[PDB]
DNA sequence: GTGAAGGTTCTCTTCAGTATTAATAAGGCCACTGTTAAAACGTACTATATAGACATCTCCACAAAAG
């Protein structure tokens, strides 16, 4: 049925290339290359969070013969009440790697090694 | 020829074991939530306690007619 398909293509979401997300990539593009840190801020609903996951689609990470993958961005979104250790766990895993046990220090030193291992 | 070394037997062990009255426990780190006083602290719907710009009435003093 011609209904259903349409329907079930209405209820899921689309990315659009507005001008308010191109100005946002490229100035993401001038604060990684200045490597610099920012924050980015706007009422609900005006499209900060798909702005923010195109740009991390737009530079899939990478990867060479016998080396970790090089991952450009990371893009996360923390649980609500962060506390340190759940986001060295949300680092982590995004960078597919996994920390079964330690301190809060270790997990810490192991977020350190694997951001710079993958060179983020 | 008193002393030293050496010989000899001593049984049966189907008997003894199995139950309570029991003490608060005897675990320690880490992290991570979620209560639990209880302390610190913004601001509301009120109950009065005045302080003083005004309006009012009253008492006393002056021009027109008649003998
Ligand atoms: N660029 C876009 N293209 C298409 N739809 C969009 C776009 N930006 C926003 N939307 C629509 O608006 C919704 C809200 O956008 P988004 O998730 O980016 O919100 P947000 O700005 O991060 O808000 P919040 O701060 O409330 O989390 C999306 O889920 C989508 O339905
Ligand atoms: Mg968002």
């Amino acid at each position: 049925e011609w209904l259903q398909a349409e329907i079930a293509r209405l209820k899921g979401k689309s990315i659009v290339p507005l001008q308010q997300v191109k100005t946002l990539h490229d100035w993401l593009d001038g604060k990684r290359k200045a490597r610099k840190s920012c924050r980015v801020v706007g009422e609900s609903r005006t499209g900060k969070t798909v702005a923010c996951d195109a740009y991390r689609y737009r530079h899939k990470p990478q990867q060479e013969a016998g080396r970790p993958p090089t991952v450009p961005v990371v893009y996360i979104r923390p649980h609500q009440k962060c506390g340190p250790k759940d986001l060295f766990k949300k680092i982590t895993e995004y960078l597919k790697y996994r920390v079964t046990k330690g301190t809060v220090s270790d997990f810490r030193d192991r977020t350190i090694e694997v951001l710079k291992g993958c060179g983020v």
